[PDB]
């Protein structure tokens, strides 16, 4: 029990993106979550296969650390993604 870091209750509608998130990586049990291009990708295929789309809406709020204006599958993999929040 303890204040965490609560980035899942920084922004409510950030939860859309942060909720696939929380499914990759298992930061979010410590607090802040982090996840790279092609795991994100590969885990929203199963989905709706556009997380790089969606993050255009967290960068909105500045919650996407990533660079360039896209990024491509299988060579902005490399990508990393940290939420920011």
């Amino acid at each position: 029990g303890a204040m965490a870091r609560a980035e899942e209750h920084i922004y409510r509608e950030i939860m859309e993106l942060c909720f696939v998130i929380r499914t990759m990586a298992r930061h979010r049990r410590d607090g802040k979550i982090q996840v790279t291009f092609g795991e994100l990708f590969d885990r929203y295929v199963r989905i709706s296969d556009k997380v790089v789309g969606i993050l255009m809406r967290a960068r909105k709020h500045g919650l996407v650390h990533f660079e360039g204006e896209m990024l491509w599958q299988g060579k902005d993999d490399h990508v990393v993604i940290t939420l920011l929040e």
